[PDB]
């Protein structure tokens, strides 16, 4: 396949079907979709089940259970790294069980990396609708090239060449950071790794959407956005 879409799922039965459907109806169809489920409850597995009949779906379910195992690592980062090791796409992109891709997202992102060989990482704008009908719309823009993506660009708004992954693992030992101190902002921590080597190039269109309408006590103190943004300003790549 040209694209590997990596989706993480854990217990969001009321949202996961719209997410999976938004990927399977993309106008660019040459992808494989990893559905990495972290041993979710039955209601969520029942929602996912019919979509496993789509031949592009690569479904993997962990055997994780209990607060020790759930807090040993940032679990979605461990599941993304597992899917990366199995990925066959030239371009890698990420999805979640409560985020929706707009229909032309893959086509537009694939075209921008095919047209510009000098760009290795691209990102689009993203929109969030708050409901209570809509009471508020939030947009994270994509207006400039940035060497400081942490907390500015979401998990679900990027696409990058597979070759980016090699530089990150050579420096850091893994792709995503499985430390549980980066559970709240694991996306920002992976983008911080990538920004040691590559800037993120903008595609100024809103291509992904979100709607908003004993575990926590066993994680360690969470590292925050300011930490990551200041370390990249000091690093001075841009
Ligand atoms: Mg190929
Ligand atoms: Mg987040």
């Amino acid at each position: 396949p040209k694209v590997s879409v990596i989706m993480t799922s854990y217990n969001k039965s009321d949202y996961v079907a719209k997410s999976i459907s938004s990927i399977l109806s993309q106008t660019f169809s040459d992808f494989e979709l990893f559905i990495m489920d972290d041993n979710s409850n039955e209601e969520t597995l029942n929602v996912i089940r019919p979509f496993l009949n789509d031949n592009r779906v690569r479904f993997y379910q962990s055997d994780i259970s209990g607060v020790k195992e759930r807090t040993e690592k940032t679990r979605y980062a461990a599941l993304i790294n597992q899917a990366i090791e199995m990925a066959e796409g030239e371009y890698i992109t990420y999805a979640t069980d409560d985020n929706i891709y707009m229909p032309d997202r893959l086509l537009k992102m694939v075209r921008e990396l095919d047209t510009h060989p000098e760009k290795a990482v691209i990102y689009s704008a993203s929109k969030t609708y708050h409901l209570n009908d809509i009471v508020k719309e939030t947009v994270r823009p994509a207006a400039q090239v940035t060497w400081n993506a942490p907390c500015a660009i979401d998990h679900c708004s990027v696409m990058h060449r597979y070759s980016v992954l090699e530089k990150v693992k050579e420096k850091f030992g893994s792709y995503w950071d499985e430390s549980p101190a980066f559970y709240r902002i694991g996306d920002a921590r992976f983008f911080w790794r990538v920004n040691h080597f590559y800037p993120f190039y903008p595609l100024d269109e809103e291509l992904d959407l979100n709607y908003i309408t004993e575990f926590v006590r066993n994680l360690p103190p969470q590292r925050n956005c300011r930490e990551l943004r200041e370390s990249l300003k000091k690093l001075g790549m841009g």
